[PDB]
């Protein structure tokens, strides 16, 4: 119950990430939160659209050491073939699987501040999110290589260039845009935007769905190499 | 007969959209005309590079609402198929297939004051010219869902930032760009424009032509809707 | 022995093209001599990052005309494939493979005043690197048909802007800043980096293998026609 759901507006849901002690850390159920306030929306024929924010100048700071990947796999999965618009709103830290879940959301704003990251091969692990496949596509290699091959830390602004994010505003005032963005999208035909949505992603949807799988295969080993073992030791000092 | 051709220099034919009373709209014989055009260019061996514009300051508003898609599925199918360079010059209003029929030109130029719009969503239709497929490849998703899922209008430089333009000339300044690229290239090897062209599009040129099926499909069906009933009589006041 | 190989830090050996008085035009055995540094950097277990570069403010001008293209396309085949991470650092000139090279890269980094072609179409030739293919991917099409179908020079800016370089230093400074990314990939955990890179290049892999091999095909035909020996003559003046 750290996830916060609310009708902010006619047909608009708003999914909250809200844990400012630990930056909005994933915790097992708040997995299974972002899974059921997903499913929930998605199934009410009230909603058309969702804005997914976090709480206190904070996106989220990833998956929470201590509260094996499958449960983040099954969010990526239910994240990745969500019918309805989704629209995300960053502040502050989206890091890990804060980034990478940016890759499914269909519209994307940050303000400025905001501190992207994929650290995964610092801490000796691997590619998430179907990020090995989809941030070459969006980015171009050179620059997905540079994010994910050495995970540089990075603005919005290098966000949007490397297609994360359709827009950065001024700092505190993504959600304002993401709002906006959602009612321009509840208030269109919902049927039709439903058809273009699933057409846009026709073409990378079996391979999202492979990649996931496949990276989440490898990032199990990964957890269990001894790599991952000294890095995360050299990450506690 | 609103469609007019001319050798306007060695190798370089012009194919003109003529019909400034109505934004340059394409009627259904504007279609067969620009079939009938590229055909007859592809055919004649003194013809070495297309320049595909609009006349008075317009490219084209689009489809005809008066003067069912299979004709402009002929169209596409034709124009992403041509084996010769193809060179865009859009001034003012490029909406609709307007948009959509730049993604299989070769190279595009659009001067400043250029008005790019996909409205299918708003009118509760759904994408066409295989701009479901190519659009995510070029522009990046998350772009890719601002325009065809939101259906913004947009200027010359989001148009060149998202792969649908090489440049951005000053207002009146797109067609005499487009003929200086298109006198270099009738001035190469035209085998080897010919060769390099169809390289550059193999990978793509399979999932181009079940795209427009696809989409010729899905735009059939939702032209019977309620919601493009609706969304038409509301488009009418 | 006109290619340098020395390890210049811990994990790190750099490779340089060096013929100045020929603008490091690569000459049969140049192709061998940069297959044997990959090859022989892959199998030592010192090695964790390779930088690419070339002497004397230059890249390289690319194929030596005196010094068919079968090892041309084995030096590919093999960068293209490298396990290890691959930072190229430009200055001045970097033309024919010595631009398509740099889409095998890992990383790319070039100084002011660099300039790059693929100007193939102007020899009556046809595209080789799988640029073909991998261009339009990261360049978008537009982009993609001005630099191989026109086959225009162009600036380091270009080249970032068309996926071909992480970043553009000032000028002279592009091997310091490969060297320095080369050094935070090599602190890196070398099996981590390893699965990144392969995931990073899992979906693109085979068509890059089949794309290699069909160009090469095409450019021997193309090596035969009238107009590579008609432009080959003109090119002499």
């Amino acid at each position: 119950m750290s996830i916060l759901t609310e009708t902010v507006l006619p047909g608009i849901v708003q999914i909250t990430m809200n844990r400012p002690e630990r930056k909005n850390a994933l915790d097992r159920a708040c997995y299974q939160g972002l899974i059921d306030a997903i499913t929930a929306a998605e199934a009410d024929p009230d909603i058309r659209a969702m804005v997914l924010t976090g709480a206190g100048g904070c996106f989220t700071s990833g998956n929470d050491i201590k509260d094996g990947p499958r449960v983040a796999m099954d969010y990526l999965g239910v994240l990745s073939t969500a019918k309805k618009p989704i629209v995300a709103a960053v502040e502050g830290f989206a890091v890990g699987i804060g980034t990478t879940m940016l890759l499914h959301c269909d519209l994307a704003f940050a303000g400025k501040g905001a501190s992207f990251r994929m650290p995964f091969v610092a801490l000796g692990l691997s590619p998430e999110g179907a990020s090995s496949y989809l941030l070459p596509l969006i980015a171009g290699s050179k620059r997905a290589a540079e994010l994910l091959m050495l995970g540089e830390a990075f603005g919005p602004e290098i966000a949007h260039e490397a297609g994360l994010l359709n827009a950065v505003t001024p700092e505190g005032g993504a959600l304002a845009l993401a709002i906006e963005k959602a009612r321009a999208l509840a208030a269109l035909p919902p049927q039709s935007v439903a058809l273009t949505k699933m057409l846009l992603k026709r073409a990378q949807a079996p391979a999202v769905a492979e990649t996931i799988a496949t990276e989440g295969r490898l990032f199990g080993e990964r957890l269990l190499s001894a790599e991952a073992q000294a890095a995360f030791a050299a990450f506690l000092k």
